């Protein structure tokens, strides 16, 4: 039998270790010879799997590396101009890679160069509310200093555009150990925390969808045309750069001015957490010093793209997605992933070659310079766009598969909730105590959903991975799922040692999952959806799903704007429009699913119109006008948000609209647009709807 | 046997010429009673004759009418301030329409309101180049002067934007005897001339696809949210009006100043057509004084759409579309398209009352204000647009049904090329001395290629008609076909009655067409495309003629430019990414054209992959970014013109980056601009080859 069973059972947690094994004994930073070889063994491997085609797409876009021979590093300064302090040039590198080469140091992407001077305010995370705290309350100007600010609770890139609105002209980021050093566990290489050497890279843009920076809208082939330095998208205008606690605590201990305004702006290291400005009476002529003197520049990346040709719909495409650069060795990130990508293809390859094919077209993917901006996946759905939006059934992402070892985490489209469910009560659970009970059970019952008892979580997607252009911009049905740590106790700020040198096989082997059973379970749930969603005679969506969502939406934005009753009166500020569209897709969405259920199962085209409405129902959230001033955010339900790229935000017009609305100098202006962002998701919702009408 | 013969000998010029007596009786203006009682008629006969549903969906757009009670006029003054000739207040009604009610009295739509007075200066026809002339070489400033143009040569919206843009104060336009009168034939009702009292109503907008100015991108639906009048989309700044040649005559023979450059600004008026400013010694203080009064406001309009469902493809739509709206009696625009369709719809609903139905679905639709616009058209087609664009197979227009009687005319999408071709050798010719020939051999003898030997002209499509949305906007495949005058005696300004009073039922019956023959012949080219279209087992379009007209289109852009050998030199300007592209979409297309030939038969999936392939052809042409500043016009290959709304231009984008660029202040900004548009079109071209390659 070739069945789901088959591939299921063919996949082995063995064979996932073997080659996350094989990926991480070297770095595979974007753009460098290392990770073009790993990109052509990929290739050469997932022939020999099986594949119908294996190729390699490359691009030519901008990256950012430091100067080998003119590092970057913080200084403090007295006012002789001596440096008497100096940030670390290196992680300490971990056991056993004391002598690797190309260890990229730690650096934020895309920074301009610089060597500003002055003095720094401490600005808690970042977060728009923090910056709202230090200008309106506390009377705080960061216009001309040096902002530091702890890593946490949002993207970086969002801490970066928040300091420079502010007029900060340079920003210091570093991990506290508040929110990267768990209690009761040792640091790297004794245990799975984050050194006071230890230092998070990653890249500071605000691409808003964009892809590489130079060519938005376009793929970045050999006859584009760059935009200029100067006009490229969401390039940072100040310094930055990432230091560890050891470091950070140098540089706060000595921090004077106000008092922190309370308890959440204080971390855990042994200093007041001072905001400023400056240092106190005794070193008040003290300065900080930045010198950075990376450099962006147009460097090549490669995605492989493999093909399993559909038997019956090849013209239907089920993309598994994720990408093979990284910062160093990727230990988790995302070798963890990738790895899983590997033996999926060798297991659909194996039932290849003994006859099978899948109803639908699969597509394989391992993108490259992920860690510079989604630019690889992006690149290519730029090229491949028309194909995609006319073909494209759903995308399944697979960038890391663990982020802790406690239960499952799933992000995806509510179209994607019921083949999640049923998928995962079919699956072993292979957490402690749930020997025998299904994925499903665990699940349940470790992240319980917060609204329906015996339900379990699914989080919205957000961003700040390669679904984004997918999704978001495209519109074809998205999801990913991984291993994750308790929900109850998630500070929302990732794993300890991410982005930092310490992210090895070692780490993985020894403290998340030894057996590699997290990671096979994790290999079942991305294989199964991949399986069924190419497979399945019916597209597995459910259209009402889609429905019950939305009125939650609906409830959420209405409460937002019923904060401002006064308001609502005097501008005639009315949601009827938008319960009325949701009220009429709940409807729809019942008539075309006992369609679906009784229409003739003989009838090949019917079938096929209902699996193009299926398939065409994500793409009919698309706007093509796209989102205000983020023109490649046009899902009018999800984007992410403008305060931060890794949280999905719902109805996200009316509530960039409605954000600080009681702050706007024109009430009238600003009300008005919040009406004209009603309409236009009214409009989208009943369009949708619409769309799973009788056809004629 | 219920085949194409069956449905064209269905059609009889009897019902064509019945139907247009009824259609034109009375005034059908957009957004008034008569005009929503034609509507309802319609909805009622087209039900009667079979169709499965037929709706009216409704919009609430911006029209603009007359102040019934403070006419528009004109005046000249003189220094006391004394009105001493006015222009007419209304065209005297022809014979037995002289007690005919709301008869809308000549005016230009959207005008806005103004009393200004000032001295004229005669601008021709108020094109680019006229504009050129007098600036850069006669040196002549229209910077607050009323500009007086003819009508002709382009659509009269490009003249107003041409003359607020030179600085005019307002624009008074007239008909020429030149362009509007026909040597050796008698003025209305004697012959088919303008007389002397005739005048052209027609919008000046500048809507560039937009639809409704004040709700651009979405519907014009009960919970629309509306741009205020600041902020509308095309309006124009000055006040326009328009007037006929006995009063054209009056303000024209006593210009002063400069005379006119050339003969080619002299029409056929008794006068010396100087160019002013201003009048001759004599009269020099006297001067020219507007009144308009006119008012725009939001109205209800009413297009009624009808459904004919496919028996196997009912998810795929034909569309024959035309509209209904009228300046006065619409007696050739539109009603005689109008009754056309209605013969169509007639035809095709006795062939559904014997038991037959079309493969696929035909919607039938009769648009309200297209005069307004293209408002009907454009707000449902943004209300639709989901299904439209995953769905359309093609368009075909049904406006005016002649504008001549000598050959046929058509403009279409080159994917129609073959499909045209091929009927036309099965259709009988109407013109004397081809009695026993066919349509194509009529129409090849009288209207030969300019290209080959032994085919017809087939033009561009431009805009300016219900198509542009389908078109240019959504990248729905589209067509049009009409009876019209010799392409060699062709000066490009229309027929003489162009929306004036005397384009009636006896214009049309007295001297265009007694018998109607010619629309007979245009109801079995429309009907008969639309039935191959939505009946063919393959869809009709051959991909192979795009590949040609790319060519040549490339040809003819590479050449323009090198007439810049310099700077294409400095500034490395190459075509060969474009020309690259167009030889790889020839190749792929006859490779796809094989498999076409050669595919299994049998086998339903495969036909619909390529029929998908065919539909989503012209689609892949779409770049949704738009071109620069027009936004809705969002189709690469084909735009209208920026300097005339009704002509076709091909590569647009690169068109226009090389309009006039010696004159740009930045040559190295401007031939940037120009390389990124080759880049834009180079890269269009490929992705829409790759639409056609094998799917996986
Ligand atoms: C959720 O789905 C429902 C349908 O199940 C939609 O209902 C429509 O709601 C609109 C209001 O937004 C109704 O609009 C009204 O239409 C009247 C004419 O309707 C008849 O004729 C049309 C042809 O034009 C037919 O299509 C239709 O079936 C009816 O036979 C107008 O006369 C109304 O305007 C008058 O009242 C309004 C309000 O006071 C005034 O502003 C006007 O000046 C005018 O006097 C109005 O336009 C429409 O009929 C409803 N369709 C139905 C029941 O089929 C909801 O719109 C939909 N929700 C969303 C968000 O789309
Ligand atoms: C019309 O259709 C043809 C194909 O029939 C397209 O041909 C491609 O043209 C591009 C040039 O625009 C070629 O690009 C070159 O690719 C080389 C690598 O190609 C190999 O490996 C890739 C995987 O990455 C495979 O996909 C491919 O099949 C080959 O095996 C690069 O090494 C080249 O870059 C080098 O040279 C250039 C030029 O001097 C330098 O600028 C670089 O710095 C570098 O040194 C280059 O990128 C591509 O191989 C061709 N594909 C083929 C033959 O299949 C045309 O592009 C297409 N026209 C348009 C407009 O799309
Ligand atoms: C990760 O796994 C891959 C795949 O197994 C390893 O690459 C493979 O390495 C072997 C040994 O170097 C290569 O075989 C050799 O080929 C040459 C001749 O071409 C010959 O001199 C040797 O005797 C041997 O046959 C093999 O080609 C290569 N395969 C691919 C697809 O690249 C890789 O070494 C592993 N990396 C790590 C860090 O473990
Ligand atoms: C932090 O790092 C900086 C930069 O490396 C250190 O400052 C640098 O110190 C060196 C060595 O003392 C200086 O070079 C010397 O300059 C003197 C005077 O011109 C000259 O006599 C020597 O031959 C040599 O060239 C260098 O100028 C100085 N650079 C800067 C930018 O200040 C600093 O010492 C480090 N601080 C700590 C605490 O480690
Ligand atoms: C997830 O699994 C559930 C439970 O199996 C699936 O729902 C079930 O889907 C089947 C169709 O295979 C429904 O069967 C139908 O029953 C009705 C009689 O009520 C009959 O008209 C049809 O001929 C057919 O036998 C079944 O009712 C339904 N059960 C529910 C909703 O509780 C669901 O479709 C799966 N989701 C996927 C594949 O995305
Ligand atoms: C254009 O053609 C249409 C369709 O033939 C004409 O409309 C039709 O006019 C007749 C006569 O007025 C209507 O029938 C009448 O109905 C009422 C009762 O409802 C009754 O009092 C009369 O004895 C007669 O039966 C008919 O309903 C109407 N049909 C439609 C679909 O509107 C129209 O008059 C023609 N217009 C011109 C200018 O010739
Ligand atoms: C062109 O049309 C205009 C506007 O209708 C004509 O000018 C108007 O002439 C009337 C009648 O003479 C004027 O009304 C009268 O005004 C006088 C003085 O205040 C008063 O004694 C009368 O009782 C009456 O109200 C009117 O003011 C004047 N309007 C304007 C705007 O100038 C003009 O005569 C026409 N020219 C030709 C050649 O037909
Ligand atoms: C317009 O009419 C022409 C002339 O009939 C159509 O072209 C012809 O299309 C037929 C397919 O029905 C071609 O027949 C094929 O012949 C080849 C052998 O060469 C064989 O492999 C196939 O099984 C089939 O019999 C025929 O060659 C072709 N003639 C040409 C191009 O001269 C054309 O398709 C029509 N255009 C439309 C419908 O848009
Ligand atoms: C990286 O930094 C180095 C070292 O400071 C730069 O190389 C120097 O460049 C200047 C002029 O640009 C030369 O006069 C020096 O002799 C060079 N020094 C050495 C040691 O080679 C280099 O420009 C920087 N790389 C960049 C900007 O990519
Ligand atoms: C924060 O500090 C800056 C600079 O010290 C203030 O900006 C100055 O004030 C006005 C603009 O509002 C100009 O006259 C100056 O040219 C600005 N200076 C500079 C250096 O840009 C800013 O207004 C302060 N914000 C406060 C007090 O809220
Ligand atoms: C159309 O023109 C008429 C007549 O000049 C306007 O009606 C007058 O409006 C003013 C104030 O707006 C009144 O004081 C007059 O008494 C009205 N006159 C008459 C004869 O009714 C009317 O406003 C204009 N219509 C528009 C702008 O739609
Ligand atoms: C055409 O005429 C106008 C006005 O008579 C000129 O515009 C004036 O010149 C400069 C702007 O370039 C300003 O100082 C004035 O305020 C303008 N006047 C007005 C009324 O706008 C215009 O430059 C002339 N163009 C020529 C001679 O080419
Ligand atoms: C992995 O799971 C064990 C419990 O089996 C737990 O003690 C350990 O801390 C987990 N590792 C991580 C990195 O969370
Ligand atoms: C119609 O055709 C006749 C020739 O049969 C010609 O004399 C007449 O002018 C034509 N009418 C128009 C309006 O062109
Ligand atoms: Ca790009
Ligand atoms: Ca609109
Ligand atoms: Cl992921
Ligand atoms: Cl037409
Ligand atoms: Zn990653
Ligand atoms: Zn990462
Ligand atoms: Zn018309
Ligand atoms: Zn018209």
């Amino acid at each position: 039998k070739h069945n789901m069973k088959a591939f299921l059972d063919e996949l082995k947690a063995e064979n996932i270790k073997k080659f996350l094994y094989n990926f991480t004994q070297i770095p595979h930073l974007a753009g460098t010879e290392q990770n073009f070889q790993l990109a052509k063994q990929i290739q050469s491997q997932w022939k020999e799997f099986g594949l119908d085609s294996v190729e390699l797409a490359h691009y030519d876009v901008l990256l950012s590396y430091p100067n080998k021979t003119h590092p970057n590093y913080i200084s403090i300064i007295n006012e002789d101009g001596n440096e008497i302090f100096n940030t670390s040039l290196f992680e300490p590198p971990p056991p056993g890679y004391e002598n690797v080469s190309d260890i990229v140091p730690p650096f934020s992407a895309f920074s301009p160069q610089g060597m500003p001077e002055g003095d720094l305010v401490y600005v808690n995370y970042a977060r728009t509310e923090d910056f709202f705290k230090l200008e309106r309350d506390m009377k705080i100007n960061c216009s001309g200093k040096i902002v530091i600010a702890r890593y946490g609770k949002v993207f970086r890139g969002n801490k970066v555009k928040n300091a420079q609105l502010a007029g900060a002209k340079g920003v210091i980021l570093y991990s506290d150990p508040a929110d990267y050093f768990a209690p009761g566990v040792k640091s790297y290489p004794d245990g799975w925390n984050l050194p006071g050497g230890g230092v998070q890279r990653g890249n500071i843009l605000n691409l808003n969808g964009a892809g590489d920076p130079l060519t938005p809208g376009y793929p970045a082939n050999e006859y584009a045309y760059r935009r200029g330095i100067a006009e490229a998208v969401g390039l940072p205008s100040i310094p930055v750069h990432p230091i560890g606690y050891y470091d950070a605590q140098k540089l706060l201990e000595k921090m004077g001015g106000s008092a922190p305004p309370d308890s959440s702006w204080r971390g855990s290291l042994k200093v007041p957490y001072n905001v400023g400005p400056g240092f106190t009476g005794n070193f008040s002529t003290q300065k900080v010093k930045m010198h950075i003197h990376s450099t962006n520049e147009v460097t090549r990346i490669y995605n492989v793209i493999g093909t399993l040709r559909g038997a019956v719909e090849p013209d239907r495409y089920v993309i598994l997605g994720g990408h093979r650069d990284s910062w160093v060795f990727g230990g988790i990130d995302p070798q963890s992933g990738a790895a899983v990508v590997h033996e999926i293809v060798r297991s659909f390859g194996t039932l290849k070659k003994e006859g099978w094919r899948p109803r639908r077209t699969i597509l394989f993917a391992s993108w490259d310079a992920e860690e510079f901006g989604l630019l690889g996946s992006t690149e290519w759905a730029e090229e491949n766009s028309r194909l995609l939006q006319e073909r494209g059934v759903a995308y399944i992402n697979a960038d890391s598969s663990i982020e802790g070892n406690y239960t499952l985490r799933v992000d995806c489209t509510p179209l994607m909730y019921s083949l999640v469910h049923n998928l995962t009560k079919e699956l072993k659970s292979p957490d402690e105590g749930f020997e025998g009970k299904s994925l499903y059970e665990s699940w349940t019952k470790k992240s319980p959903s917060p609204e329906f008892s015996g339900m379990p979580r699914i989080s919205k997607l957000g961003s700040g991975n390669d679904f984004e252009v997918f999704f978001q911009r495209l519109g074809i049905a998205s999801g990913r799922a991984r291993y994750t740590k308790n929900w109850e106790t998630n500070k929302f700020s990732g794993y300890p040692l991410y982005h930092s040198v310490y992210e090895t096989y070692e780490l993985v082997e020894k403290f998340y999952d030894p057996m590699f059973k997290y990671h096979l379970t994790v290999a079942q749930v991305r294989g199964g959806m991949v399986f069924e969603l190419a497979n399945s005679i019916v597209l597995p969506f459910d259209c009402r799903d889609y429905a019950v969502v939305l009125r939650k939406y609906a409830d959420k934005i209405y409460s937002i704007s019923m904060k401002h009753p006064q308001e609502m009166k005097t501008y005639s500020v009315s949601f009827d429009s938008l319960f009325s569209a949701v009220k009429n897709f709940t409807e729809i969405a019942s008539k075309f699913s006992e369609r679906l259920q009784d229409f003739d199962k003989s009838n090949p085209i019917v079938l096929r119109m209902m699996n193009d409405q299926l398939m065409f129902l994500e793409r009919a959230f698309i706007d093509p006008l796209g989102l205000p001033d983020r023109p490649f955010y046009r899902h009018v339900i999800y984007a992410p948000s403008s305060h931060n790229k890794y949280a999905g935000e719902s109805f996200p017009g009316i509530y960039d609209a409605l954000f600080d609305i009681e702050s706007k100098v024109d009430p009238s202006k600003a009300w008005g647009e919040v009406k004209r962002q009603i309409y236009v998701a009214a409009f989208t919702v009943q369009a949708a709807a619409e769309t799973l009408s009788e056809v004629a």
